[PDB]
């Protein structure tokens, strides 16, 4: 048993509700909640802007400090950093970017880092600002996350089309 509540199951490791990602970390401050983010930790809009702005800006301090060590990420690729007052750990997770023209073969792999946590709350990948065929993001997810995954999805309309189209 986990904190998770309110949402639809849709398999066996899957469940998804029309949640507010930011104000659900701040509910259950799970031990992973996964940042949609950008090869440069740059936290400006979307999903990652608004966790960042919860934070008080101290995710985008902590994510300077790491891509000055490291240099960027890679598309399909992710780090594990703090999860400040939303959550144990955040995972920066950088789904394709379609309005970048990147390869949206490249979201199998981006989901592939959510194997490696029991549990996890996460924005569907690659979609809002990232532009990708959302329904998609949804059906790559349940082919390829085989841990325990909470999709916050704030937006009704598409929560709703989310589930209607769920096969
Ligand atoms: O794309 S979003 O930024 N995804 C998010 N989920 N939780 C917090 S923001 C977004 C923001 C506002 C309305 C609809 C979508």
């Amino acid at each position: 048993v986990n904190s998770f509540s309110g949402y639809l199951k849709l398999t066996d490791n899957v469940y998804i509700k029309n949640a507010d990602i930011v104000e659900e970390a701040k509910k259950v401050k799970p031990t992973v909640v996964v940042n949609a983010a950008n090869v440069y930790l740059k936290h400006g809009g979307g999903v990652a802007g608004a966790l960042n702005k919860a934070t008080n800006n101290a995710m985008q301090v902590e994510s300077d400090d790491y891509i000055a060590t490291n240099g960027p990420l890679k598309v399909g690729g992710s780090c594990v950093l703090s999860g400040h007052n939303l959550a144990k750990h955040c995972l920066h997770v950088v789904g394709p970017n379609v309005n970048k023209g990147e390869d949206i073969q490249l979201l199998k792999s981006a989901y592939e880092n959510f194997n490696q946590h029991e549990v996890l709350l996460a924005p569907l990948l690659s979609a809002g600002i990232f532009g990708a065929d959302p329904i998609h993001s949804l059906r790559v997810c349940v082919d390829t996350v085989r841990t325990n995954v909470y999709l916050a999805v704030f937006d009704k309309n598409l929560y709703d089309k989310l589930v209607s189209s769920f096969l």
